[PDB]
């Protein structure tokens, strides 16, 4: 009978662990190199004669 | 009589002109690599027993 196979793993390498930096909603913001603000927007205007 | 002296100047070099990038209040913001937001603040708390 086909059964789930689990390979022999080695101890986790710290260099592999990145999850600690984006496990929370706030972290999603901290992880952004730049946050979206109102004064960053430029609305186009088509003026007619 | 001591009078104001003005030296002979050469035509302005474009590479000298940087003023066009921060002459307006909004430009002061555009010139910032990162803007200050509320979710960037971390308030310290001293809990007593």
């Amino acid at each position: 009978m086909h059964t789930a196979e689990f390979l022999e793993t080695e101890p986790t390498e710290i260099s592999s662990v990145l999850a600690g930096g984006y496990n929370h909603p706030l972290l999603r913001q901290w992880q952004s190199e730049r946050q979206l603000t109102k004064n960053m927007l430029i609305f186009p205007l088509f003026i007619s004669d």
